[PDB]
């Protein structure tokens, strides 16, 4: 068997070149961990990024474009197995500062 | 069949962030990268990958000052996944 998605998935702290993802579960005992994608609204660079045996509800992104939209979906890993999708998170980076 | 990256280095080393380089033997097969991270003293086990990116290097952000991590590379290749680097151990600063 398996957890339930990630609910609440949210964008904070959304700077020109990154971002944080916060999300909940429905069981919070059965959380070991979560794995995340990334990809541009223009798919080209696929980034995937799963930590485990941890309790953490927010994964930063890095190096991100500036001015564009991308497109995050998290998932939950249980010890027994993990979860469908959460529903997508889009988004859009500000501008590059002058 | 796609060899281990080498020269696997940590640069800009921070109290909380660093860069991982490294170089494979084949750029022609090569189109991305998985990297493993975890402290020393073991707990958290993260893991890292880009397909389609020609980079040779990954920032490693929001790391715990004066800690010892662990790390190490593979090479995501059109002809499958390559065995891991050799593991590098660093300590960030204060």
């Amino acid at each position: 068997m398996s957890p339930s998605a990630p609910v609440n998935v949210t964008v904070r702290h959304l700077k020109a070149n990154s971002a944080v993802v916060s999300w909940d579960v429905l069981e919070d005992e059965v959380v070991i961990g979560f794995a995340i994608s990334q990809q541009k609204k223009d798919v080209r660079m696929l980034r995937f990024i799963q930590e485990v045996n941890t309790t953490t509800r927010s994964c930063a992104l890095w190096d991100l474009e500036e001015d564009t939209e991308y497109i995050v979906h998290v998932q939950a890993i249980s010890i027994q197995g993990q979860s469908p999708a959460s529903e997508p998170v889009l988004f859009k980076t500000p501008r590059e500062a002058e």
